[PDB]
C-alpha cells in the first residue's frame, strides 16, 4: 500500500554501491524523478524516468555513478561519504496528483 | 529564465483572496503540481493539472477554494489565517527533470 523505499544495504562501505529499493509503486503511473535531499530541490536532481517511453534525463545533480530502473529502484556506484543522507523519489501519477517518499542510507569507511 | 512565485496581495485580508501568479514557466511542459508548504509533501498537496488534456485534479490538501489556471497561477479564496505560509509550485516538464518554486503570502486580521 505505502510507497516506501529501503536501502540495501543500509550501511554501505566506501566504494561499493547502494541500492534503494521502491516499494508499492501506485497505479497509473507515468514516471519517476529522483532527488539527493528530503525535500523537490530540482538543483539536487539526479534523474527523470518516464514509463512509457523509458526514457531516461540526466539532473543537475547526476554524477555519472547513479542508474534507474523501470519500477523505480535507482542504485547508486563507487560510493563516497557525501552520499550519504537522504533521497526522496517523486513518483509522477499520470493525472499529476502525485506520491513522493524518502529513504536514507549511510557510508562508513574501513580500516 | 527563473521560475518565480509572485503572491498578490503579498497581505491578504481575512475572506479575501489571494492570487500566486507564475513567472518564467519553462519549456516542454507537461502539467503542474501545487503544494501547501515548502516541501513536495503528497499530504498536503492541493492540485495537479495536465496541460494536455486540461484536466484537474484535486489533492489530499484541497479545501473548496483553490482555483487553478493554464499558466500555472493559482488563486485561493475567502482567505484564513491557517492559510498564511508557503506555498510550492513543480512544474512537471515532459522529460521529467522538473522545475520548483515557492512563494509566501500572508494574511492578517482587520478591526
Amino acid at each position: 500500500a505505502k510507497l516506501t523505499i529501503e536501502s540495501t544495504p543500509f550501511n554501505v562501505a566506501e566504494g561499493k554501491e547502494v541500492l534503494l529499493l521502491v516499494h508499492n509503486l501506485p497505479q497509473h503511473l507515468f514516471g519517476y524523478s529522483w532527488y539527493k535531499g528530503e525535500r523537490c530541490d530540482g538543483n539536487r536532481q539526479i534523474i527523470g524516468y518516464v514509463i512509457g517511453t523509458q526514457q531516461a534525463t540526466p539532473g543537475p545533480a547526476y554524477s555519472g555513478r547513479e542508474i534507474i530502473y523501470p519500477n523505480a529502484s535507482l542504485l547508486i556506484q563507487n560510493i563516497i561519504q557525501n552520499d550519504a543522507g537522504f533521497y526522496t523519489l517523486h513518483v509522477i501519477k499520470s493525472d499529476l496528483v502525485n506520491e513522493e517518499a524518502t529513504g536514507q542510507f549511510r557510508v562508513y569507511p574501513e580500516l
